[PDB]
């Protein structure tokens, strides 16, 4: 997973929407740092659909790859507008990236 490439497709994707930053701020979506073993929905100050809330998985690679994949199919009713990164390679990309920026 290269995360140089994975910070671009951040930025072209999901920067409108999230930051990765310790304490960031929320936007439309949120703060997602310290995401990867925290449980779906746990972002301290974001109100959350019942759905995210309520999924009741714990954020890793495994998970990451088949939710960006198809968000709205992994978590249904979910307002977080964004169809999917169908491809295998670009999802391990963005997620070595995230695997590091969620952590700093
Ligand atoms: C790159 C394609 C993106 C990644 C990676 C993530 N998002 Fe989003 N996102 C948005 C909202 C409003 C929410 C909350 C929606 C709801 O509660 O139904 C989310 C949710 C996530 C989550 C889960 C958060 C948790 O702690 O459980 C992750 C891991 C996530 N998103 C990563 C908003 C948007 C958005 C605005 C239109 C865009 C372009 C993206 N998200 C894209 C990405």
């Amino acid at each position: 997973g290269d995360v140089e490439k994975g910070k671009k497709i951040f930025v072209q994707k999901c920067a409108q929407c999230h930051t990765v930053e310790k304490g960031g701020k929320h936007k439309t979506g949120p703060n997602l740092h310290g995401l990867f073993g925290r449980k779906t929905g746990q972002a301290p100050g974001f109100t959350y659909t019942d759905a995210n809330k309520n999924k009741g998985i714990t954020w890793k690679e495994e998970t990451l790859m088949e939710y960006l994949e198809n968000p709205k199919k992994y978590i249904p009713g979910t307002k977080m507008i964004f169809a999917g990164i169908k491809k295998k390679t670009e999802r391990e990309d963005l997620i070595a990236y995230l695997k590091k920026a969620t952590n700093e």
